């Protein structure tokens, strides 16, 4: 199906101004992707991210903000991919020369390239609300921690939060399956693993994730979806019936009661989680959206316009 | 004479590196200035600047510093020339093409670019130490508040935050000597004239400046030094003495014992003015630098390098 679209926000948004916007995105992500497979991880990632923290309106973009592309404090979890800033930076220069201007702004790329990214991994087409507005405000550790989602989470946690920012539990186990391709540091879920293990892993997922994190610390990386890495699709699903899933935030969908009837649909058909991830990944994307006079079109991803006004 | 060298630094630093690097900024800075002659000011101001908030690095640079590029907010007395910021990455480029590679820093451009604007503007050419390293530390309005002399200071003030830094009377009553160019926002000085009028404006120089400035909040600039406001010379000790200075901070040194010598002494000899000036400006501009592993050198001014490390 087609997402909700939100006030101010409309498909073809560009369709006067700069009719091949969305292609110029795709053909960008194809071809990087082809270059760099965990490029897609990385762009579906950040506009998750973005999203999450202060809204779809490429704060985390920004050098100034907490997690932005300057990092280099922040834990292994909080830091993006550097590729993926790069990337959406190639992406807004090359739509600049496209449209004879800068027209579209950094938050509709995020939105575009996470989308194109979903595809070209073999997931679905969906389409995308645009017309989002660059932020001007900076986002910041406060920001992070409040509205940040961690992998620690349980499901009764995470539905409060999403609750709050207009998600349901569908929404929640369907975004979720964005895990279907991507790594994960051993941080991320080491406390699973010590001091004593989560009863909920496997027997045979234990081994090998002690295999990967010997001890607490360990600078390795791991596959979110053990079954298939780099294809988006259900596997994720069936990782969690299989008591398989990464994270506390993964694992608990099939735990508890509410979610799991949503997991075991998708485990058993991924045409039920592809139609239903378009309709999911929209409202995530539209939260929080600045519209017009709300924020502006950044000539460069990574700081805001220069000048007085 | 010579400014003394702090550790790390030297003349010459690229020498061997980038040899035509001071060049480049100079030829840049006379074309620049020829169509602006007010960059000459704003180029001049932004290394002061800069180098009392955290020190000569170029974090105020940085879109995510307070009063940075992007800052919209400040007070016209806190907000810096935007062509200003535009030209020191326009000389960035500049030298990263000549240099064949970002070997020079944004630190040492701020240097230079004041350095060339005071030349051009009629003023000493002097020698500037080079070797300063970029900081990826954001200026905060708190690290503003706390190290940036403001124009209602009084010599007392100004004296004791100086000592703090490094500097001495005579170093005060020299640099200040900046105001030789420039302008400044009525907000800057509407103090001394309301409520009541300060007892230390000349009657003529009050009336000048209730006609500029007919009411609190009034949107308009004049010029620091009514004499010669574009020629870098040492009238604006003239206008000191004569009771014409703009700030406080300006007629003040005029009024404090221990300042008014120097102040005297400017105004009779123009040459103990200029030869005075590189040494001074010298000491202002290596106060608490960034040498070798302490910073980088920025690709784009602006932002911080992205990446882990
Ligand atoms: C709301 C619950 C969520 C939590 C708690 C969560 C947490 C995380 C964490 C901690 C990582 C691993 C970071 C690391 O250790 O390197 C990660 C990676 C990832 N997440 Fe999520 N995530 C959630 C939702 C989402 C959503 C909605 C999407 C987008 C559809 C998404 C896409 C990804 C992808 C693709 C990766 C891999 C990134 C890469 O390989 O660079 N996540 N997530
Ligand atoms: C330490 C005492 C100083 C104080 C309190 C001070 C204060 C200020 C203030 C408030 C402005 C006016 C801003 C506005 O209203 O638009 C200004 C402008 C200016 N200052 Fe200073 N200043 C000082 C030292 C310096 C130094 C060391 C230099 C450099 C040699 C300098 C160079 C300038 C220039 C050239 C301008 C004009 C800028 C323009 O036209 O854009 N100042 N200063
Ligand atoms: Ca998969
Ligand atoms: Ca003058
Ligand atoms: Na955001
Ligand atoms: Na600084």
């Amino acid at each position: 199906a087609e997402p909700p679209v939100a006030p101010g926000l409309s498909f073809d948004f560009y369709w006067q101004t700069c009719p091949r916007a969305e292609s110029i995105v795709r053909e960008f992500v194809q071809e990087a992707v082809r270059k760099d497979i965990g490029l897609a991880a990385g762009l579906l990632r950040l506009h998750f991210h973005d999203c999450f923290v202060q809204g779809c309106d490429a704060s985390v973009l920004l050098d100034g903000s907490a997690t932005g592309p300057g990092e280099q404090q922040a834990p292994p979890n909080l830091t993006l991919r550097p590729s993926a800033f790069k990337a959406v930076n190639d992406i807004r220069d090359r739509l600049e020369r496209e449209c004879r201007g800068a027209v579209v702004s950094c938050s509709d790329i995020l939105a575009l390239a996470a989308r194109d990214s979903v595809v070209v991994s073999g997931g679905p087409d969906y389409r995308v609300p645009l017309g989002r507005r660059d932020s001007r405000s900076f986002a910041s550790t406060q920001d992070v921690l409040s509205d940040l989602p961690g992998p620690s989470s349980n499901v009764q946690s995470l539905l409060a939060l999403l609750g709050r920012l207009g998600l349901d539990a569908t929404d929640l186990v369907t975004i979720s399956g964005g895990h279907t391709i991507g790594l994960a540091h051993c941080s991320s879920f080491e406390d699973r693993l010590f001091p004593r293990p989560d009863p909920t892993i496997s027997p045979t997922f234990l081994s090998r994730l002690k295999r990967t994190c010997p001890a607490k610390g360990t600078d390795r990386r791991t596959v979110l979806d053990v079954r298939t890495p780099n294809v988006f699709d259900n596997k994720y699903y069936i990782d969690l019936v299989n008591r398989e899933g990464l994270f506390v935030s993964d694992q608990d969908l099939f735990t508890n009661a509410i979610t799991r009837p949503i997991v075991e649909r998708f485990a058993q058909s991924q045409q039920d989680f592809f139609e239903q991830f378009g309709v999911s990944i929209g409202k995530m994307g539209q939260m929080r959206v600045r519209t017009s006079d709300q924020g502006e079109v950044r000539r460069n991803c990574s700081v805001r316009n220069p000048g007085p006004g």
